[PDB]
């Protein structure tokens, strides 16, 4: 796993990517590591934001699947041609796998200017793969074609003209103990489509939001490296901001700030201590057992800073601001996701991101 440490990079807010190669000879590309989707999709045609793309004609091992894929979503869309080719991760397991590849031929609002990645590596399950679940996801092909164990770890570390550079590690097939400190707590993967989990309770600076369990997962809750913010269902979001505004209160802020769209600055003078910590209690492996994940303002305020907690209409999304500061294990083989305090992770001399348990919680089976 030493070879996989720091194999991730990105620009704050533009996602983390790992270097991959596709085709023969090897075509080097930077791929967004996304646990919130299940397709291995790469630009395969010129685009204003792409400085390089996958060229099937140059790959002697490319095999067309004669089959298209169309993916529209609210902001725009991407469209591609299904194919198969040899795929490797230079700073990952020393193996090469034949995987499905969605060659993006046209798109709008898919790629991001300056993000430095040319495709996406959807690490979620087949159920949500496009165009349907018969298109085996990359990780599935990896495990089926190799000896690599059905599990991967993600240590997202976070972080002037330039958006800040972020780094992290994607350990495939295992758990690197030097990457975390303390104990690893696991929450069950409720269902194998998105990496769905169940939040049983949340508190702002030790104070319980006292909401019905179901509201925390209203619709669903997922662990998604492909999302920057901690996104909360409306009701939970409103309750969370009110509580945070209170905690901060000694400074007031433009609510354009609270809405994530606008920024805020001081100049190492930041009054972190004024902002409360956020604890998300996740269902434990044992019925009435749960554990908490606690994040600092250093995590939900991303650098000037922008409030990185936003409203969701699609359930809770534990994105980067949540994952950063924790070592997250996607234990697919045991249908669970483990959290441990990250070897990296920003923290002052008064508080620290934490992973603690157990905490017992009555019902919770019914938080789903
Ligand atoms: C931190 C920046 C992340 O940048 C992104 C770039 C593209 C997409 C995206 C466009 S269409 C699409 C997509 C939508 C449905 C199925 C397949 C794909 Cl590739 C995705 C993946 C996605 O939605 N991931 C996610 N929510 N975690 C998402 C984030």
């Amino acid at each position: 796993f030493v070879e996989m440490v720091d194999n991730l990079r990105g620009k704050s807010g533009q996602g983390y990517y790992v270097e991959m190669t596709v085709g023969s000879p090897p075509q080097t590309l930077n791929i967004l590591v996304d646990t919130g989707s299940s397709n291995f999709a790469v630009g395969a045609a010129p685009h204003p934001f792409l400085h390089r793309y996958y060229q099937r004609q140059l790959s002697s091992t490319y095999r067309d699947l004669r089959k298209g894929v169309y993916v529209p979503y609210t902001q725009g869309k991407w469209e591609g041609e299904l194919g198969t080719d040899l795929v490797s991760i230079p700073h990952g397991p020393n193996v090469t796998v034949r995987a499905n590849i969605a060659a993006i031929t046209e798109s709008d609002k898919f790629f991001i200017n300056g993000s430095n990645w040319e495709g996406i590596l959807g690490l979620a399950y087949a159920e949500i793969a496009r165009p349907d679940d018969s298109l085996e996801p990359f990780f599935d092909s990896l495990v089926k074609q190799t000896h690599v164990p059905n599990l991967f770890s993600l240590q997202l570390c976070g972080a002037s003209e330039v958006l800040a550079s972020v780094g992290g590690s994607m350990i495939i097939g295992g758990i690197d103990h030097s990457l975390y400190t303390g104990s690893l707590w696991y929450t069950p993967i409720r269902r194998e489509w998105y990496y769905e989990v169940i939040i049983v309770r949340v508190e702002i600076n030790g104070q319980d939001l006292k909401m019905d369990c179901k509201e925390y997962n209203y619709d669903k809750s997922i662990v998604d490296s492909g999302t920057t913010n901690l996104r909360l269902p409306k009701k939970v979001f409103e309750a969370a901001v009110k509580s945070i505004k209170a905690a901060s209160s000694t400074e007031k802020f433009p609510d354009g700030f609270w809405l994530g769209e606008q920024l805020v600055c001081w100049q190492g003078t930041t009054p972190w201590n004024i902002f409360p910590v956020i604890s998300l209690y996740l269902m434990g492996e044992v019925t009435n057992q749960s554990f908490r994940i606690t994040i600092l303002p250093q995590q939900y305020l991303r650098p000037c800073y922008k409030f990185a907690i936003s409203q969701s209409s699609t359930g809770t999304v534990m994105g980067a601001v949540i994952m950063e500061g924790f070592y997250v294990v996607f234990d697919r083989a045991r249908k669970r996701i483990g959290f441990a305090v990250s070897a990296c992770h920003v923290h002052d001399e008064f508080r620290t991101a934490a992973v603690e348990g157990p905490f017992v919680t009555l019902d919770m089976e019914d938080c789903g």
